């Protein structure tokens, strides 16, 4: 049936028909909603219908459904799965599928950009050195001297599960984290464990507060290998405040390129377990989560110190004051260094415009409210007031298990 | 459905195990293929529908008092069954009414204040017959709950629905709200959210002061009759002028708010009985006023004026002038309430209390249904502990439910 979503601020009512096309589960039932669970719970016979559905929507997207080219592709794909237990996507299908996995990512507020995506085909890669070369070209292309460009690099698909290509880093660029003897943590505490895998594999840690981690790349199921991204390819921004001149003395920096490297791209039943993709940051990703999560850099006390705020009672909102100033600094710093960044007001507004577009031309837009609403100032952004329907469309980005939990050395 | 469901807290790594969801009774709106968790809203019971609903409730009540299967339990079941047989309804005992109201709060997945659920004063108003009598009961509620600023949570329960043509309803959505007036030029005076109800009040005879913070009259419907207007005695309406501890100019904005949040449009369901008039009240979390009431665009919408008095760059959104003003508005609200010794809770203490409450409920009860979309405060979400807490949402009974607006269904006499 048709379903209606309403924006309680504007009273706009959009009508969703696109959800009728889903078949993957969401995790919910009629009796329990799992909307805030972060991760709720092939063969030749599983593969062809998935392939058929994907080929069908591709040829339907270029408005040649049931065409001769369409019909031959179906048989081409049928014979190929038959004789080989898998198949290979055409270039056009690879690009279509990657853009549409982004389009369908319900947790991404940046999707108004979905059709501007540079797709790098790396399916001829065979070694970790080749992966490193492909990844360096990606980073260079996407960074573009601060004029960031969305990109994805796609390595060979899964075959038997024993020859997987994996980027073991969860993101291409991250800072190391170190367990200090006295119990505290230097660097990024989220990466203490991965840093120790790199140390244990031979990485010489500078043991600073913002050490860019090496790449750890696994090709064709082999043991992973370490590589250092050339530093001139790693663009970084010293964080300073437009009014508080003491802010630069905090010694804070961050990298310009957000690039998720641990997800699985599924297209037509094929699984690409190494598909690093990147865009540009929304300021709150750095200013709220990375810097102010209690389990991340956790800088709120320090900033509130220099601001000389009353920190004895929570109801002074000293944390909320320091939070806003930290996020002002991040936006100001990136903009002053001409590095692409978007504030959560502009991003959410664009996302509302995007939803409007997708409802008109596509009949819906899957969206996960829990993730779309920014982690600060929620209700002064328009998405807070926007009812959203969440559902799973394919091609898609999915989570997969960490490689250090399954790999036999 | 699986017997054990696990939720995780991603900041602390604490994993909790839920079995209470097996007792889920109503529908969420979600399916296996679509989640409706951000949808705001996703003729009486017959004898056959009523029997199992009542037994379910009575069994639960007698379990809670460690008398399950007792002689009193079997006798109460038999008496209730006979009453439904001969009268097609039944009456709750005072103990059962109190238990059911506290558990509807305890079950309210959208409420972050539930650590308090067992301290709820219940006023049995099932003997009320007229709107005047409703007015008396509501005044006593307001006075009791306000307590000169040392607020006490309370509920007043009017007679249950019979055939649906004799409903008791409070037409007000909340007991205390400010009027809103649409102007000929399209601007709005007062609270724009309340323009429709205000128009109804004026139509029913209310003389409007046409100010910015005019307390609305009560519009009260007894036994399905036409509703009648009453003015709450102003000495019973505690209000707080908003000032800022640092910014001397903040009081010059002329802002104030009422002290008592009292929801009066919900339906209380106990044992299949429907209490269509059950006003309940607690105390405010500051963000309800400082973020939503004051800074929602379609509400009082003061961010602009505060930012100007703060002399902020309002040309670029990336200056975060909105965020900066929003914080100071919420600082003023908490400061003004604490200075006047009116109970209020900030969003940091409320969410910490809720996490502790949720853990205890998981321990002692096997779960705690919670609606993350509502539990996370509307500002500074991720620096509160609920942001990082996975929650399962499901509908237990007794429950508070939404119901149609009474002007949309009432048959005028
Ligand atoms: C171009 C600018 C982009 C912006 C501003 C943006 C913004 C965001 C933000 C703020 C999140 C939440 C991330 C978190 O809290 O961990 C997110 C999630 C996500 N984004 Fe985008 N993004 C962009 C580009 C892209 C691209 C190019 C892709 C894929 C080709 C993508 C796919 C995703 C996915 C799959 C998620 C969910 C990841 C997860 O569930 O962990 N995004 N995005
Ligand atoms: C005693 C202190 C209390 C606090 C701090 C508190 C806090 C809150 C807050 C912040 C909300 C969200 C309101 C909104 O965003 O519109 C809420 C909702 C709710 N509360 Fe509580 N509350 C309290 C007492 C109560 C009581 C006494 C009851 C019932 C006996 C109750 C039942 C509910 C219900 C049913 C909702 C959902 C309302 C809806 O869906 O519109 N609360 N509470
Ligand atoms: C393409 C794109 C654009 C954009 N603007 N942002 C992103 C996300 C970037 C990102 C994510 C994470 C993981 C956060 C984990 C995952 C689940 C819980 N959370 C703690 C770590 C990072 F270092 C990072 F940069 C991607
Ligand atoms: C017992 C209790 C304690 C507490 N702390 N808060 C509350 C809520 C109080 C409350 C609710 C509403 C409804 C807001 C509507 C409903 C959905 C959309 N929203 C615009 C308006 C109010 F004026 C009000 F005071 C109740
Ligand atoms: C428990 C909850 O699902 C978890 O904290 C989510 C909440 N919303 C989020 N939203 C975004 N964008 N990113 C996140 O990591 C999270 N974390
Ligand atoms: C669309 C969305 O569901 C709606 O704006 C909700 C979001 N969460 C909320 N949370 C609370 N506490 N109160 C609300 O009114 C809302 N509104
Ligand atoms: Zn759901």
């Amino acid at each position: 049936r048709f379903l209606k979503v309403k924006n309680w601020e504007t009273e706009v009512v959009l009508t969703d028909t696109l959800h009728l096309k889903s078949t993957l589960e969401t995790g919910c039932t009629e009796y329990i909603c799992m909307g805030s669970i972060m991760h709720p719970s092939a063969t030749k016979d599983q593969l062809f219908p998935l392939a058929k559905e994907f080929i069908d929507q591709y040829y339907s997207s270029i408005k040649r459904f049931g065409s001769k080219a369409h019909m031959e592709r179906l048989e081409e794909v049928n014979k190929e799965i038959d004789t080989t237990s898998t198949y290979q996507l055409k270039d056009t299908e690879l690009i279509y599928g990657a853009k549409h996995a982004w389009r369908n990512a319900s947790r991404c507020v940046g999707r108004i950009q979905w059709s501007k995506l540079q797709v790098f085909d790396a399916r001829d890669c065979t070694t970790a050195h080749g992966m490193f070369n492909y990844i360096c070209n990606h980073v260079k292309y996407a960074t573009n001297k601060g004029n960031l460009r969305s990109a994805i690099t796609i390595f060979p698909q899964r075959t038997d599960g024993k020859h997987d290509f994996r980027v073991w880093n969860s993101q291409l660029i991250r800072y190391a984290g170190y367990k200090q003897p006295d119990g505290s943590t230097l660097g990024d505490p989220a990466n203490v464990q991965f840093t120790e895998i790199c140390i244990q594999q031979g990485w010489k840690p500078p043991r600073g507060r913002f050490d860019v981690l090496p790449l750890l790349l696994q090709a064709n199921g082999n043991d992973p290998e370490l590589f250092q991204i050339p530093p001139e390819l790693v663009l970084e921004v010293p964080i300073r405040h437009p009014k508080f001149e003491w802010f630069k003395d905090l010694g804070l920096k961050w990298y310009g390129l957000p690039a998720v490297s641990n997800m699985l791209l599924e297209i037509g039943g094929l699984e690409f377990s190494a598909c690093p993709f990147s865009g540009w940051y929304m300021g709150t990703e750095i200013g709220v989560r990375d810097y102010c999560d209690n389990s991340r850099y956790n800088i709120l006390e320090e900033v509130a110190k220099k601001m000389n705020l009353d920190m004895r009672k929570t109801s002074s909102l000293w944390k909320d004051q320091a939070l806003v100033e930290i996020n002002i600094a991040v936006l100001y710093s990136f903009q002053s260094d001409k590095v692409t960044i978007v504030d959560h007001h502009s991003a959410t507004e664009s996302f509302i415009k995007h939803m409007e577009n997708e409802y008109r031309c596509r009949g819906g837009c899957p969206a996960d409210w829990v993730w779309i609403v920014p982690p600060m100032s929620g209700s002064i952004t328009p998405v807070f007031h926007q009812e959203m329907l969440n559902y799973r469309l394919t091609p898609s980005f999915e989570y997969q298990p960490d490689p250090w939990n399954t790999h036999v050395w």
